[PDB]
């Protein structure tokens, strides 16, 4: 199956998903001279204050921090949104090194990593509808350089021990997503696509302009997980990021000039 090795990683994904080359995939290269200030954006509106997280998952190809997506507890809603999306999970993509991880690029400077926040459009009531339409959901992403801890993050990193193997879960209550926001909501924005299979074109992709920094210890615990499961042989979690993808028929746009 799929994943980010020799014989199966990203240029292999088009055997078993073909719209991996298609009109609309993500990541992207975000060059920040070509991209359009739109003035027809809204403010961009991060509710996160009720969040309600539940768990943390292994899944064999990330960490995933899921949340109760059964009422509107953390949305995202405005910047070029119609309407509301529910926070479903938040995960990361990361390096083997801190010069590569992220998945977007800025003017093809890679970062250490990059946080993906999930929504989906509360219109089509469950994120397995919503991942099949073309607005059915949007991603917030954030990029990660190495520097400063992040202490939002801390409660993160501690966890990971537990989840060390694919399929592993464990209890994660009241964590508060807020605490892995930067200061700036300022943002690039355009249509694409999941980047790990299935690879749907369902995604208005949200990319923050300003990065958090995390430290080098916190970045080095991403890269002690493994891809396997208990038992099986180990395979470091690292480089789990899809290259950026051509941008074909579109225009990213900022929210700031
Ligand atoms: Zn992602």
């Amino acid at each position: 199956h799929w994943g980010y090795g020799k014989h199966n990683g990203p240029e292999h994904w088009h055997k078993d998903f073909p719209i991996a080359k298609g009109e609309r995939q993500s990541p992207v290269d975000i060059d920040t001279h070509t991209a359009k200030y739109d003035p027809s954006l809204k403010p961009l509106s991060v509710s996160y204050d009720q969040a309600t997280s539940l768990r943390i998952l292994n899944n064999g190809h990330a960490f995933n921090v899921e949340f109760d997506d059964s009422q509107d507890k953390a949305v995202l809603k405005g910047g070029p949104l119609d309407g509301t999306y529910r926070l479903i999970q938040f995960h990361f993509h990361w390096g083997s090194l801190d010069g590569q991880g992220s998945e977007h690029t800025v003017d093809k400077k890679k970062y250490a990593a990059e946080l993906h926040l999930v929504h989906w459009n509360t219109k089509y009531g469950d994120f397995g509808k919503a991942v099949q339409q073309p607005d059915g959901l949007a991603v917030l992403g954030i990029f990660l350089k190495v520097g400063s801890a992040k202490p939002g993050l801390q409660k993160v990193v501690d966890v990971l021990d537990s989840i060390k193997t694919k399929g592993k879960s464990a209890d994660f209550t009241n964590f508060d997503p807020r605490g892995l926001l930067p200061e700036s909501l300022d943002y690039w924005t355009y249509p694409g696509s999941l980047t790990t299979p299935p690879l749907l074109e369902c995604v208005t992709w949200i990319v923050l302009k300003e990065p958090i920094s995390v430290s080098s210890e916190q970045v080095l615990k991403f890269r002690k997980l493994n891809f396997n499961g208990e038992g099986e042989p180990e395979e470091l979690m690292v480089d789990n990021w899809r290259p950026a993808q051509p941008l074909k028929n579109r225009q990213i746009k900022a929210s700031f000039k």
